[PDB]
């Protein structure tokens, strides 16, 4: 999907999820953005993984 969200962010936490809407990172890791629009839980993809990353847990850092 994407619909023009296109972006880069730094794992600023390491997660490790539980639920398929997530999207499991470790604290030093780069993922693909997909939505972005929400705050609270920015879609991305990972591994063949898409889901929900946590904004507060993560950093903008490419």
């Amino acid at each position: 999907m994407d619909e023009t969200g296109k972006e880069l962010v730094l794992a600023l936490y390491d997660y490790q999820e539980k639920s398929p809407r997530e999207v499991t990172m470790k604290k030093g890791d780069i993922l693909t953005l997909l939505n972005s629009t929400n705050k609270d839980w920015w879609k991305v993809e990972v591994n063949d993984r898409q889901g929900f990353v946590p904004a507060a847990y993560v950093k903008k850092l490419d």
